[PDB]
């Protein structure tokens, strides 16, 4: 059986991802399988579980169990401050905030989660997070050094430093609902000089900016907002899954 | 041509690695190229070149074009705050000090290096840095939160998530000249659950303590003290080299 990493970068060798994420807090847990079930048919890769608005560990595991109950996709969970470690999940981004003003988002809270963690079969992936202007509530309760999004020199900097690291994947944010997106020159510099995928998330809604995207070097697209907030979750991603597979 | 990390991985499959730390700025020099001379005679597998006492960019350059001209080992960098990044290494341990209070230790410096480095063909090795009681020096400037050198859980939770992160080897520090060296049931303990090899140096001046620290689980031996403050290298070092290929 494959990892959720060897599929990953399977899958962006020659083509590009696309992930939905969904905030189990947002909304009720069987509301959670319907998008991820519109998500899957849509054509989205993987479903990623997480957000700002604080969960119940009795409630994440039931979005989780939902979401797995109605879909045959893989679930990772895209953490918050909450420890939102969960069993019911298929994969871990075991990330770092590389660019925040607190210890406790960059190595802090990973390292009280490493031990509960070892004792759990979930794949941990290990993933750099980059939140870039304006950063949103990630960028707040984060307490990041804000990333201009046109900032290609601060972006190559984190991002090589997380290449040496030995992260196997990068993560440019925005921040959840934000009305722009990572300026694609920084992801056109940073795909020259970087071997690990790129992932681009935050202020992604319409296929153009997800194709725009792509086209500038970017290995996956993570969106949100555009699918907890559509009353058809279909009609509003299978244009951004199709124009994805065009590059 | 193998590089440094599938050396080392390869060397640690089925046996031990003894590796020897010359701090440039404690000696002239020819005189470092003369410990390392005498440590390779001495059986050991890999130069380190680094410390406390602060470097100058002219003299390092020159320390380690004096090593490699007498020595066909290759030189690692193990870095300090001093960005003492130089051409003339094989390799550079791009390392985080996991446990520091301080983010530059973590992450600060290793993010100012990273556009420079990427400009070099040096190697970049990913590596854990934990420091463990005492410290000593290396413990007070990098604001380490210290590890008791018996403390099993917080050395695993930090070795871990060092793991997890996609480290590709941990080092186990208890501070140069230290008089104790990290207690053999953390090896033992990390051992059992760790995948990436253990780097155990600070306090070894014996073979038996070398041996003791490997039969306990470590991969590799790291050596400063005891070969840049004896008068003969050679008679100081090769007991330490043989007692771990013992094991
Ligand atoms: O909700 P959006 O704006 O699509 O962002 C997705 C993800 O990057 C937020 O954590
Ligand atoms: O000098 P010693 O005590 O051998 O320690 C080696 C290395 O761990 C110090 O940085």
């Amino acid at each position: 059986m494959m990892t959720v990493l060897e599929d990953m970068l399977r899958k962006t060798r020659n083509g590009k991802v696309h992930m939905t994420l969904i905030d189990p807090g947002a909304k009720p847990p069987q509301e959670c399988a319907r998008i991820a079930e519109e998500a899957e048919m849509a054509g989205t890769d993987f479903i990623m579980v997480g957000g700002s608005t604080d969960i119940d560990s009795r409630a994440m595991d039931e979005a989780i169990s939902a979401i797995k109950a109605k879909t045959d996709l893989k679930v990772i969970i895209f953490p918050g401050s909450s420890l939102m470690i969960s069993p019911k999940a298929d994969a871990i981004f075991f990330m770092s905030l590389l660019n925040s003003g607190s210890l406790e988002y960059v190595v802090g809270h990973q390292v009280k989660a490493a031990i509960p963690l070892s004792a759990m079969k979930i794949e941990k992936i290990p993933m750099a997070y980059l939140v870039f202007d304006p950063g949103m509530t990630v960028g707040r309760v984060g307490k990041a050094h804000l990333i201009p999004r046109d900032d290609e020199k601060t972006a190559l900097s984190y991002a090589l430093a997380a290449q040496y690291f030995g992260f196997r994947l990068v993560y440019f944010e925005a921040g959840s609902g934000s009305p722009y997106h990572v300026g694609e020159n920084v992801v056109r510099r940073v795909k020259q000089e970087l071997d690990i995928p790129v992932i681009v998330g935050g202020g992604i809604r319409t296929p153009e900016a997800a194709k725009a995207l792509a086209q500038a070097g970017a290995d996956m697209i993570v969106t949100g907002t555009i699918a907890e907030r559509s009353v058809n979750v279909y009609e509003a991603l299978h244009p951004i899954v199709e124009s994805i597979k065009e590059v």
